[PDB]
């Protein structure tokens, strides 16, 4: 499970010229990237004593323990991520794809900070 | 939200010639088309005067009331449905995709029977 590669796959879909297929595939890739992301934070945090038993906690953890800089947007992403399974609603699909480009910026940031 | 419509969205992605983006989008259209499917059984069961709290309970209930015929593949789908988030692993995505054409036959069947 490589984070650097999951990002590469998300970026990929995000550069293509949008249509419903590339859209959904972007959303799809957004989810598994987020899974590897928070697990990353987890492992990192646990390494130094702290404990994260859930994504939000891993976000909150990284925020205090330095790592990621105070960005209320991460919590915003977490919220979108819970909707991916309700995208049978095409408007919600669009509403989500609209924020992926930013979400990508955050992931690219985490990759950097993890040195 | 229409199940019949969500099924049509899956069919579409399945007819198009394959590649990564289409692959991933078919997975994502499965992630939600399945969510509507169990929420549709739940509703049906409720109207039947029964109770179903979870996806499995709903599928088991479907078999009991005689809506759907005995088919162990429905549980395999649920097992697949819960792996979408572990798609950062491409060997898995391919494993899921391969089973989608079968899953579509079953969704179309459910739709046909709710008639």
């Amino acid at each position: 499970a490589s984070l650097a590669r999951a990002v590469e796959r998300l970026k990929a879909a995000l550069e293509r010229p949008k249509d419903e297929f590339i859209r959904d595939s972007a959303i799809q890739r957004f989810e598994f990237t987020f899974e590897l992301a928070w697990k990353t934070l987890k492992t990192f945090l646990e390494l130094q004593g702290l404990e994260a038993r859930s994504p939000r906690a891993a976000i909150r953890g990284a925020f205090q323990v330095g790592l990621l800089p105070e960005d209320p947007f991460w919590l915003e992403m977490l919220e979108l991520r819970n909707l991916t399974n309700h995208t049978y609603d095409e408007a919600l699909a669009e509403r989500i794809y609209a924020e992926l480009p930013k979400a990508l910026e955050r992931f690219q940031e985490l990759l950097r900070r993890l040195e």
